RNA sequence: UGAUGGGGUUAGCGCAAGCGAAGCUCUUGAUCGAAGCCCCGGUAAACGGCGGCCGUAACUAUAACGGUCCUAAGGUAGCGA
């Protein structure tokens, strides 16, 4: 992790400064990624649809016995 | 090409003055007038040229997509330090 680049040649130093410090900075949040798309935020309409699917199911197997 | 009108000079009409035929001049030029030009299309293995801005997907990251502007057309196939 000693995360290295070569901010080569310029007419000022200083621009690769800022060159190379927006560019660690940026990696910084690039590499946030808290678990790729994670908050997860996952809703609740999918969960009462999947819910009531499995309803559906339910009332039919109410198929052969006795 | 040359219709006209306009200027100069001077029989005759007239004793100043003036007028002015006619002649000849100077000038104006109506009119005639083709191609080109204009309009019109076709033409890119003719010369050539072949975009912006901005938002958007289960926080993240990108944006298939969406909005709007602009251009005659907005770079496909393939390729790419």
């Amino acid at each position: 992790g000693v995360i290295v680049i070569k901010a080569q040649e310029y007419r000022s130093q200083e621009l690769n400064r800022e060159a190379a410090l927006a560019r660690l900075v940026a990696m910084i949040k690039e590499l946030t990624t808290e678990k790729k798309a994670r908050r997860p935020t996952r809703p609740t309409r999918a969960s009462k649809e999947r819910r009531l699917a499995s309803k559906a199911q339910k009332s039919s197997v109410k198929a052969m016995r006795g």
